[PDB]
Parts: structure tokens; C-alpha cells; sequence
């Protein structure tokens, strides 16, 4: 036990609000990260059930607010998805209508059904079909709808809300007016920034997110059968692409990046773990991974968890079918203040041992 | 008040069978209008500071020497044990003999001298000397070992860590050298003797490291760099003259997660007040006066530690009648200014000064 | 008409002496106040240039078979047979079985496909094949070798070249591959179906260039991407819907010196004439029309060639009625964004339009 | 000799305006580069004589224009001193005024001789003393002058003007209103920039150029002493500093750098060449140097040239004192556009041969 000189130092210390360094847990400065977050797996026909059944069960108030959050049980407090990652699931119908805000949280939207779904950020319309998705920047005036003409839709939010509050830096504003006012063509962007390795003459654009903010999911496709004709990918993740800011050719925004990447048929990755947050969404097929040991049996529009430092794994079930995943990270803000690191699975082959 | 059905809780329980809840039942927003600063301002007076680490020498015992140093703990910040924000700080003292083993980490460090002579450091074979108010670098992944050259006196300084940040963003890594100490035979002082010129570069340069070359940043040449540019500017109302520590290399921050800055206060110069979205933790290198930090008055002397939490009113003054005061400072602003969230405001009431809250 | 004093003559033979002269005695600073074209602006109709090409394959001697190129000389650039400006550009023909050596030079190269098919270049190990208005890079330095696929047809090409530029500033280099060939086992195409995505790069980059990852540019898909540009734009009032060829990997131009650019006019259009301080070559992909360069009119169809010298007048029309034109072009930029030297004018008399001096 | 058919041939591709390459100089695309510049040594005590001795000599006309420009004998017609650099001696009197004006041409300029002289740079004016330079970048404002207390004065000009005619970029135009209007305190720009690795913390400067305008003879010998006790330096150089845009690390200007390099008592440099232009001022001291197997014996304030991939070595002959040598030359425009390139002499020790 402690003498009554050092019970009686400490107390002296507390007064001038300091402390014995020898007096705090070990892992102060651990050997290597533990993720507080766990691994979970969100099943689509529970998914677009429980959110679909949320239109008849909401009162007048609370308009939406009417989202499904992917809590974490680890998260609880912070209601992340994963890490520092906030994830919801949304519907809306033909014609409805959120007015525009802006906020320092960074957000996309990844279309998984229906028909009509659009946003405006910052004046530029942009119209999105199932497996695309849209940025919504930080800062920027955005607002999201459904066309007249459209289908009821159901999409996932990936936003950085969780990162932005910890680090003491949110704001929110609403429009000043409700509504943007634009006369710019639809979906501009997408036309103007979307060729490949091509950009306009003259670029007036002079902002640090991705001129181009609709990423289309053909396109993406019809690249990844491309990159299929000429390498094996990666050993850890097979045909692997990155989305990016075609201005600089990195990340489409400065907090949050998204990949989309392509497995063979049958094909089944070697396990790794590094030091960011990945939140999966199943673009197409169907088959299983593996992180932390546990087993997780997806299907088209499953989503995953892959917590920081956590061994993960993946692979395609289907005989003569490729499997595509969406995914959405927090790796530029490890890339940018240096604590990217990598590490490969060397037990087995590579692979994890599930119980 | 009013319960909601029972419908809408079999719902609810149902969302959480799929690890799922709605997002209209929290409550709170904790509003997201403008930040929450969720550090307190705190003031550490060099008197007991001084005195309070010096007594831990004969206190500590066998097991714990490695870890013997006063850390300052925010009140409001305990459990990730932070000065402020996500920053770690903490006072060490080593006498002319004592030196420590080289070990590596993630998190990124500044060891600023507050009094003593003839300390040094070993950062991936540079070796360098400092004495007060000198400071230097030991980044992210370094060979880093502290200690007091023979020559030197007993030392006492600052530690100043991203500890916290690396820790709460799950990215610490740590080793010991595994000759436990390293061997060098580079010259001495080689890093701020090679890169510490005015606006120079060795024609080959062959440094490779996305932080500074540079890794000891002198308190005179500074000072004498503050002299110079007082004769010609004013500076900054919220800062009055202010500069901050650069990589020579890039012109960027010296390293990836945390800036340094030195300001000078001229004499009887009381500043303007402001916020922004970063934590700053001040050490008083010269002189004597008062700040007021979210309407409290800390009266502070030379070697004194006060830290702003972010978005929190903040000005500084200087009481004396013919000297200058300088303030060295260490931040957060490399991941505000990286990942845009970069704010600030000016204070419109009152001319630009708070209201002193006792 | 008037000699100056024999004192003044002396002082000049003394200052001579010594390898100087004074500045008063020249005479001309060629008009200081804005650029003057040393190129001018020259057509080459595709009919005169095929034909031309292929009569070489009979003519040309034992030797010179590596040198079988019809390069485009500007009559006032002949001394360093520049295409326009330190621009250089050839003509080559090549059949289904022909191959040539592989070469690694200073000079960064474009070939750009005017006729055939099945046409392929080796960069450092990197396979490509080329159709019709696609081309490729051949950057600073990488081991090139150009031929055409077994299954292919006679191909005619245009190279483009930074050689008089390379020449002009003294840093051009030479020499041939140890062993004729280059060996390489890497994937056809491996490059634009790695790196031809739309705003898609592979996760781990290894690529480790200034210059463009992405060697092959194709004409179906920049087609494509014009289509889709004309629904949100009318591009610039100068050169209607025009996007340049970027490097997917840093967003800049896809060579450290020279730049590409393909361009589509809508049918009927005439553009607005500009200044700038670039030399553009143009190869015409699509359509039929004329352009206007310092006065000359330049009826222009399918894969002629024109180039427009810094500083002159350029507008461009389309004749067609219910289709498209397109107008491929290689350019000077890089080098005049980067030094500071980028300039740009518009013609503001006669609605924008110049007049056509017969 | 040729066949009536071939003759016939290239006349009818000159009808075309065409050529047959095989039909030109060999050398289009050389093994190596080899310079049209030629080395030469411009001795200060003609400089000084020649450049004073214009003042009674020169007409009412002809203000200034009254400069000894450096003329390479093999750069003649373009007036350039190495390369594509030109260089010029000038010299005014306490309280002398020359007017603003702006052009595409960079320069540099570096006193040796006097004191009070002085220029304005868009609006921030800089006092020089002797082996101090000062910046007028691209495109700026700027004027010189001699201040009312100082001496006559004798400086070098540095400028790219060849090089910016040559790529047809030059422009020129006189200030509206003859000489610039300003109340920004004096030294401004040193005193706020020129700090050891400090910078405002608001950096409202945003132009490519430098904002450290004035780089200072003392603070940069002070450095060398400081390079002296930590290292050897290059093989080739000795103790070589180049100087900064201290926001960048970059090189002061676009298309210019400039360096500054210290030989220790009796130091005798190994050789090389590189494909960048040079022309050295001796700021301090006494020796000697080999370029292109000639020997250029050099005082202080001698000027000599090193063109583009000439054998070039250095020596001080002091026995026991430093010798500085400044230099600037055409390295960001090689650098910039993937042109440098440098290689060691291997024959003897690394020293030419003097004949
Ligand atoms: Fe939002
Ligand atoms: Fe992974
Ligand atoms: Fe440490
Ligand atoms: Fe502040
Ligand atoms: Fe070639
Ligand atoms: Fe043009
Ligand atoms: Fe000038
Ligand atoms: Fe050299």
C-alpha cells in the first residue's frame, strides 16, 4: 500500500490540479491501439424493413430526425457506427423535400433503391440511381429530395459527426431562406468533372473537397471489369479502387474516403488490419468476411463494421459471379497527420481462425 | 409527461435486437450550432509547479522512476488525463549525471526548457544541446532519449504530447530501442546548425521526413527575430506580435499534429479577444502580466503554464512598464487547419475585451 | 548620321576587351512590351501529307530506315526544325509486322494514331495499344519502343516532341536499350485499365513519377465524356467544349512540359479569338471546318494539321450542319504555367472576330 | 550523292512545308548536351574602373540604359551572360531615382560596393548593403534608388530576360504614375520574414514568389560559420546554402535561385557538371577555380561564369581564411520541367586537367 507521505503528496498535487504520471492506468501509452468498437453486421431485409415500418409509426414532429442510426454497442454515447463514423439508413417518397443547411460534419449519401433521389450542394444539382453515392462537403449548402417523377427511395448517410463534435469544431446554420436558388444545369458535376483522367480548360473551381460529387456506379463497374483484364489487385482486398478528387488525385474530401472494390468468383482475400475505420456497404453479390474472428454471411445491401486494428478478411461465395463492396473510411485524416499503418495476417496462410 | 405507445417502444426494442436505434429519440444534439469547449481553463503557478515536482525525487520509488513527471491534469479532462483538448503535458526534472533510454511512439512530443543547462537530445541519431526556453522535436516514430549533458545543471521542463488524440483516434504505437540506448557519431547540434539558417537550405538536401529537419528551435534567435519584426509591424490585435515555428523544408508546421508559436507583447500592451476551434497551452518565457480566459484572470510570471480550451474567449496583457513579455505556445492547429475545421471569431462587445468574471 | 566621339569608340574596344558592352549600344530589345511570334502559323492538308508519307518507304536508302519520319517544318523555325514554337512534330508510317529498337531520351514524346489499327509502345515494360485518335506518352527519360500488332493494319502516326525546347535549354540526353528490345511479362494495357477509371485510382499506388501513370488516352471514352459535357455547358467562349488531358494521379498535365487537349464544336459554331502565350498544335479528330490564325484562314477536315504560334489571334469554326467537329492538340503549357509566363487576351473589335486577310 | 528522284522529293515536301529527318544535323537529339555558352571570368577592378568611367561619357539621352552588361562571346546576339541569363554592372549616386515599372523578366539584384541603396517591390521598400541582394520577381512593381545619406553605389544585376524571350513571354509596361505610392514601414519584408524558421502566424501573402525580398549578407555568413561546425559539406561545393521562399522551402522565384556557399582555408573541391547555368560573384575572399580546363584565378567581386554541363571545380587559396563565393543561376526552370541532371568526374581524383 501507499505511506502517508506519498496519499498526502498526491492530495497536494490535485490542489494545483496535476497528477503522478506512475498513478495512471499503463495504457496511457499502449504497446498498440485496441478498438473500443466492435465488429457488427446490419442485415438489408432488417434494414429496409424496420425503416420502411418507421413512416406509420412517426408523429407529426420530428420529420426526419426519422432515420435509422447504426449504433454501435460499443459507441453507444457517441451513437457512432463505427470509430467515429456516424451511419444512418433514410426513405422519402415522390416529391418530398429537406430544406438546406450547412455543417462542419462531412457527409455522403449511397443510394441502395429506388428512383429520383437528388441533392444540391452549393447550387449544383445532381440527380443519383441505386449504388451511387453523393458528397455533401463540409460547409457546404446542401439539401436533399426525391423528383416528382421517382420511386419511393431508401439510402445509407456516412457522416463524420462523431470526429467533428470530439474535436470540438461542429457548427450548423440553416439557409437563410430555406431553399437554394440555382439556375444551374442538372447534374453539372457529375457532366463536367466525371470523364476520365479529363478536366475543363479553364477550372474556376477553387475549393479543397472534389469538384466532381456524384460517383457513378456503371461507370465504377464497367472500370473495375477493366482493372480485372490486367492485375490480381491486392492479396488483402482483390480489385480494389479508390475513389478520388480528379483535381488532385486525392481523397474526394479532406476527413473521408470511399473505395469500391471487385472479388472474383470464389476468390478469398488474406487477412490484415490497419489503423483507420471501415464501414462496408454490399454493392453487389453475395458471400462472407471475417474480422475480429467472427463470421459475417452478407448479401446485396448488407452493411459491416471493420473497427481500427481489427484482422478482417473477405469473400465471394458465388461460383460465376464477381462481388462488389462499397466502402467509406476515416483514412485521409490518419494519412494527413501520420498514423497510417498496415500490417499483414503471417498465422495460416494468412486467414483467421473462426469459432 | 407523455408516454409514447406502446408501439412505437416495441419498435424501438426491435431496432436494438439489429444493434439499430431512431434517431429522433436522442437528445441530445449536444448543439451542434458552435463547439462545446469541453476542457476548463486552468492556470499552473511556476511557485508550487517548481516546487511540487522537485519533491518527487525522494518520494518515487525503485519501480516508477521511469515515469517520474508531474502531469497537468484538467479538471474537466481526467479520464484521457489532457492538460487540454487532446494534448498531454508534463514536468520532468533530470540532474548534470541522470540520463533515460530511447524508446519510439506514435503520438508526437515538444520538450520545452524552463530552467537549466546543458540538456540534450538524441532524435534518430542527432544529438542536440539546449538551454531555457529552447525547445525541440521528438515526432511521430522517432528513436527519442533524454538527458543532461556532464557539463550541465539540474533541468526542469515541459513535455508537451498529442498523447491523448492518438489514443482517442486508436493509432498509438510504442517500442523500446532494443540496444536501449543509440549510437551515433554524427556532430553535435548537426540538425539546428544545418537548418536553423535565416530562409537557407543545404543545396542537397536529403531529408525525407513529412515533419521538420530542423529540430531545435533557439530561444535567442527568436526573441532577436521578434525584435526585428516589432520594427515594423504591430503584429496581430489578439496576439499583438506573433510568430509561429515553421519546417524550413515545406514552410508548413513543424510537425504533422501540433504547432509551435513564440509572441512578444510590448510594454503595456493589452490585447484584443478572440476564439478559434484549436486548444493552446502557454509557458511564459519572459516577463509578467495577466490573460483573462473565459472571463477568468490568470496573473501570470516567467515559467508559468496556462492552457485556452477551443472556441473560449481569450486575451493577453502585459503589466510591466519598459520590458517586453514573451509567450511561447503549443497547439492543436495542424489537424484544424488539415482537416478544415479551422475557426475564428472577434469579440464585438465591450471593445473587444471580456468582462472579468472575479 | 552622326558618328559618336572617338572617346566613346574607345570606351566601347576597352569594354570589348574584357568581354562586355554597354547597353545603350542595343539596339533592339525586339519590342519589350508583349510577346513577338517567331513561329508562323502554317496548314498541312492530310491529302498532301498521307501521300507524301508513304512515297518515303520506296525512296529512303539502306541506313536511314530509323529515320524515316516527314517532320513538319515552320518555314521561319527551320534552324531547329520546331513544328511551332520548341514544338517538333514527324509523320511515320508503320505495317502489320514492322517493329522498332527501343530508345530512352530527355524529350518527352506523344504519338498520337491518324490512321490504322492495332498499333502498340513499349514504356518501361508497359504495353499498349492504340486505334484511331487515341495516342500516347513516351515521357522524360523511359525506355520507348513503338511497332504495330500482328493483327493490325498499316498505321500512319504523328509524333509530337519537346525536342528544340530540350536543345534550347542544353539538357537533352540519348541512348539506345543494351539490348535492342525491352523485356517485359506485364499485362497488355495494364496501365489505361488500371488507371483509366473516372475519378478511380488503385488503393495502393506504387506509382512513383512527376509524370502521368495513365500512358494511353483513348478516343471513345474522351468522345463520350464531350457528349456528356455538352448537356451542363457551353465550355469557353474561345474554344467551345474543351478538356485537357490530365495526370489521374496529381490532377496536373499528364507530361512536366507539354500538355494535351481535345475539343468539341458544336455544329455551326464559330468560336471568339484569344491571345496566349502557349504554341498549340492541332490534329483534326472529327468533322470538317476552318479556323483563323493572325489573319490566314485554314479550311480544315479530317486529321489535317495546323498550329498556332504564341501570342496570334486563333478562332475556331465548325461548317458541318448536323454533326459534331473535334480538334485534338498537343501544347507548350506545362512550361508557361509553371515559370510564371501563362498570358491570355481576347480580341474585343469586330464581335470577336478577326479579320480574314484573304 | 543524291538521285533526281530523291531530290525531287524533298522539293516537293518543301512545297508542304516539310523535311525528311534524316536529312538534318545529327544532332536534333544529341547523346548529351553541350553548351553554346562559354566560361568566362570578369575581373573586378576592370568592372569597377569601365562601369564608373561610363558616367562622364554617357549622354544626356540614355539615362540608365547605362549599364556594363556581361556579354558572352558566344551568347552575342542575344546579350546573355551564361545561358539564358543576363547579367549587368551599375551604378548610381546618393539620392538618384529611377522610375517603376513592371515585367515577365525576373531579377535579382546583389550590391557590392557602397551604401543606401534601396527598392521597391510592390509597395515594400528594402535597404541593401554590401553582399546583400534583393528580389524583383515576375510581374511586380518595382523601382531602385540610392537613399539621400548614402555613397555611390555598385551592384549586379541578375535577370532571365533571354530566357523569357526566347519562350516568347516578355511583357512590359511603365508604372501609370512613375513611381509607386506606399506607407508600408521600411525593411518590412525582411524584418516580418526573415526570421530562423518563423513566419506570422496570419500569412495574408499569397503570391508563388518569395516574401523575404531582401536576403542579408551577415545573417547568411553567420549560418555558414554555423554549417562549418556540423559538417563537410558537398564534395563538389564545400559548404553550399541555397536560399528559400521560407513559405515554401521552394526557391526564391519561378524561373531563378541563388546560392551561397563557404570553402574552408586551403579547400580545394572535387568536379562536376550539371545541366543548369551559372554565374558566381566572389563575396568574400581569394582563389581560384577550373571550368572547362581553363583557370579562372578570382578576387573579391570577380565574376565568372559556369555554363550548362562544363567540368567545373573551386579552391580557396587562403591559407587560413574562408572564402564565400554567391551565386545564381537557371535550376527551378531545369528542376521544374524534369531537365536536371548532374554526374561526378571520375577520371583522376576528381580534378581536371589545367592546360
Ligand atoms: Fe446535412
Ligand atoms: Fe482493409
Ligand atoms: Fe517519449
Ligand atoms: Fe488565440
Ligand atoms: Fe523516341
Ligand atoms: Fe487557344
Ligand atoms: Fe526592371
Ligand atoms: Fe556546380
Amino acid at each position: 500500500r501507499d505511506t502517508p507521505e506519498l496519499e498526502a503528496y498526491y492530495d497536494d498535487l490535485a490542489k494545483i490540479e496535476t497528477g503522478a504520471l506512475w498513478t495512471v492506468a499503463n495504457d496511457i501509452e499502449p504497446w498498440e491501439p485496441t478498438p473500443k468498437s466492435a465488429p457488427v453486421h446490419w442485415k438489408w431485409s432488417d434494414l429496409r424493413r424496420e425503416v420502411l415500418r418507421a413512416i406509420d409509426l412517426v408523429r407529426p414532429e420530428d420529420a426526419g430526425r426519422r432515420v435509422v442510426y447504426l449504433r454501435n454497442p460499443q459507441r453507444k454515447d457517441v451513437s457512432a457506427a463505427c470509430g467515429w463514423l456516424f451511419s444512418g439508413i433514410q426513405t422519402m417518397k415522390a416529391g418530398e423535400r429537406a430544406g438546406a443547411h450547412r455543417h462542419a460534419a462531412s457527409a455522403l449519401r449511397f443510394i441502395m433503391e429506388g428512383s429520383g433521389a437528388y441533392t444540391i450542394v452549393d447550387g449544383h444539382k445532381v440527380e443519383l440511381g441505386a449504388n451511387d453515392f453523393v458528397l455533401t462537403p463540409n460547409g457546404t449548402w446542401h439539401e436533399h429530395g426525391i423528383l416528382e417523377s421517382g420511386t419511393e427511395c431508401i439510402w445509407q448517410d456516412g457522416l463524420d459527426i462523431p470526429l467533428t463534435n470530439c474535436l470540438e469544431a461542429n457548427f450548423y446554420e440553416v439557409h437563410p431562406n430555406d431553399y437554394q436558388t440555382t439556375d444551374i444545369p442538372l447534374n453539372d458535376s457529375p457532366l463536367t468533372y466525371g470523364g476520365p483522367a479529363l478536366l475543363p480548360q479553364l477550372d474556376k473551381w477553387d475549393k479543397p473537397y472534389s469538384p466532381l460529387l456524384k460517383y457513378s456506379w456503371e461507370p465504377t463497374y464497367e472500370a473495375l471489369l477493366n482493372y480485372a483484364k490486367a492485375s490480381d489487385g491486392s492479396p488483402y482486398d482483390g480489385l480494389i479502387l479508390r475513389y478520388t478528387n480528379p483535381q488532385t488525385g486525392g481523397h474526394p474530401m479532406l476527413t473521408m474516403g470511399a473505395s469500391m472494390q471487385m472479388l472474383r468468383p470464389g476468390e478469398h482475400t488474406k487477412a490484415h488490419r490497419h489503423t483507420g475505420n471501415v464501414i462496408y456497404n454490399v454493392a453487389k453479390g453475395q458471400g462472407y468476411s471475417i474480422v475480429g474472428g467472427k463470421r459475417f454471411d452478407w448479401s446485396e445491401h448488407d452493411i459491416f463494421c471493420v473497427p481500427a486494428w481489427t484482422w478482417h478478411e473477405h469473400c465471394n461465395t458465388q461460383e460465376r459471379d464477381d462481388a462488389c463492396l462499397f466502402s467509406f473510411n476515416d483514412f485521409p485524416v490518419m494519412e494527413k497527420l501520420g498514423f497510417w499503418a498496415e500490417q499483414a495476417l503471417e498465422d495460416n496462410g494468412g486467414h483467421q481462425i473462426v469459432a
